[PDB]
């Protein structure tokens, strides 16, 4: 339903879009995303859907606001504002000065570092999943390595046992794209409930996971409470459960979709790392957004205090002011201008993660089964909200084609 249009906002302003179920879906969730960049759209539109919050359209203004925290707050960053006001995780719900000392902190159990000391089994857990799979011909990528992939390497960081992901996974998903069995406060408290015992043991007898050292950690030097460290490792979670995990479904249905596209990487591997920053472009997948910290009037907006906008960080990369044509996927592309990975204070701190598997997986993919196809007949529906993702993806392949290494 459309919630009434508040005094300040003008009749011309309004473009109705549903982030958790946007009218194009089914032309795929960016391109879905893409129909506020159509001509006839505002660079800033109000939609009345969620409770009524401000979209900025393009890159210019997404990036402007995720620089200006003055601003745009961080206190309050999800739509709908009782998601915003319940979300508490910590860096992402503090504006600097404040939020800054907790990055090094983050960065301590998730940057490059780690990243590097975890390299060897990211590798031999990514071979170990697809050499599983290859003899098969066939898989349901969503479930058989876009998810076990990236969220055992989170379990094994984290120290948690793996017989904990159903759980795990459904509450992060109700965050994100909720099915409306779950407020957003509810499934953070049951995440919440789920660490506090954990944080509790590790801060009494410590270990070396990274849950063990958010918890004993010191922030600008000084003892983190138990408090701020749940508050750090949900974050964590989410980030671990429903960021990579997503992307990789994207990124293997395009590969799926154009044989010419996965022949360039088979032919030419040295350019997987360009193609890993040209699919995050592309398949970009985060929106959230700010508050309003004051009457604001930007880019000839008159913005309220209190008002939410949302800044979809999916938008800036698939902005022709920024690339030109920008749903063309092109690995030679000469500046891939994007924020997927964020823009601003709150910066990525997963990136280097992220990017270590999603590289690992094109390496190691198409070494295996360089030739595969979406099932014949199948039709590929996503699913958008604050991480968009991908239903289910049935891949199809010839054994005989594939090469066991
Ligand atoms: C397990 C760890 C993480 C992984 C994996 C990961 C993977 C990914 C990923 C994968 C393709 C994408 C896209 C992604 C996108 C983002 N990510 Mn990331 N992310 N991510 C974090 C941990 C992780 N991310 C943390 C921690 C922050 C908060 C930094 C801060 O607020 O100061 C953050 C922040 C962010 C933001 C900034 C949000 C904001 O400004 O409100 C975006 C966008
Ligand atoms: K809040």
């Amino acid at each position: 339903n459309l919630a009434p249009l508040p005094p300040h906002v003008p009749e011309h302003l309004v473009f109705d879009f549903d982030m958790y179920n946007p009218s194009n879906l089914s032309a795929g969730v960016q391109e879905a995303w893409a129909v506020l960049q159509e001509s006839n759209v505002p660079d800033l539109v109000w939609t009345r859907c969620n409770g009524g919050h401000w979209i900025a359209t393009r890159g210019q203004l997404i990036r402007e606001a995720y620089e200006d925290y003055r601003h745009f707050s961080s206190e309050c960053p999800f739509i709908p504002r009782e998601a915003g006001e319940a979300y508490d995780f910590i860096p992402t719900s503090m504006d600097p000065p404040e939020q800054r000392q907790f990055r090094a902190l983050a960065n301590q159990v998730v940057g490059m570092p780690v990243v590097d000391k975890l390299e060897n089994r990211i590798q031999e857990l990514a071979c170990s999943l697809i050499e599983s799979l290859r003899p098969q011909g066939q898989c349901n990528f969503t479930e058989d390595y876009a998810e076990p992939f990236p969220i055992r390497i989170f379990m094994l960081l984290a120290g948690l046992p793996e017989e904990d992901i159903p759980h795990l996974k459904y509450l992060t998903d109700q965050m994100t794209r909720p099915d409306g069995s779950m407020t957003f406060a509810e499934a953070k408290e049951a995440l919440y409930d789920y660490l506090i015992p954990i944080i509790e043991q590790r801060r009494q007898k410590p270990g070396t996971d990274a849950i063990s050292i958010v918890a004993n950690g010191q922030v600008n030097g000084r003892p983190i409470t138990s408090d701020e460290a749940k508050r750090m490792c949900g974050l964590l979670l989410v980030g671990g459960l429903d960021t990579v995990v997503n992307f990789l479904s994207f990124s293997m249905e395009f590969l799926a979709k154009s044989p010419e596209h996965r022949q360039e990487l088979i032919e030419r591997p040295e350019r997987i790392p360009a193609a890993c920053e040209e699919l995050l472009r592309r398949f970009s997948l985060v929106a959230d957004g700010r508050i309003l910290t004051s009457d604001y009037e930007f880019h000839g907006v008159q913005l309220k205090k209190g008002d939410q906008i949302l800044l979809p960080q999916m938008l800036s990369g698939l902005d022709e002011r920024e690339n030109a044509c920008p749903m063309h996927v092109d690995f030679s592309r000469q500046k891939v201008s994007h924020t997927t990975f964020g823009h601003g204070s709150h910066l990525c701190l997963g990136q280097h993660l992220a990017r270590r598997e999603i590289i690992v997986t094109l390496k190691e993919w198409l070494t295996r089964i360089p030739d595969f196809s979406i099932a014949p007949g199948a039709q590929i529906q996503h699913k958008s909200g604050i991480v968009s993702g991908v239903q289910a993806l049935p891949l199809v392949w010839d054994p005989a084609t594939t090469k066991a290494v």
